[PDB]
């Protein structure tokens, strides 16, 4: 009568990356010496967001 | 994943040398002797402030 291959049997689930791994944000300020001036100053900071499940980070 | 080049360790320290080995002051006087005439007078003094960590001094 029928014969079956006894294949049609799935399931289905979805993957999605729809973000960086980091995200960037300056703070950075100014240096503002005389004209041939020695001297050293801080400039700011840079926020670093670390995304999902994110452990370890190489930057350049 | 990550493979660490293991150098991202750095410690830093600063140096300067803002002053100059010795500082001089002059208190000197003035020989008034007549017209011809042959003597000997002490003239005064000169005061030779030592800086920082200065031990030994050759001057011209
Ligand atoms: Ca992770
Ligand atoms: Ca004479
Ligand atoms: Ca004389
Ligand atoms: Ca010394």
């Amino acid at each position: 009568t029928t014969q079956s291959p006894l294949n049609s049997f799935y399931a289905t689930g979805t993957a999605q990356a729809v973000s960086e791994p980091i995200d960037v944000e300056s703070h950075l300020g100014s240096i503002t010496p005389a004209a041939g001036a020695q001297g050293s100053d801080d400039i700011g900071y840079a926020i670093v967001w670390i995304k999902d499940q994110v452990n370890d980070v190489k930057l350049k």
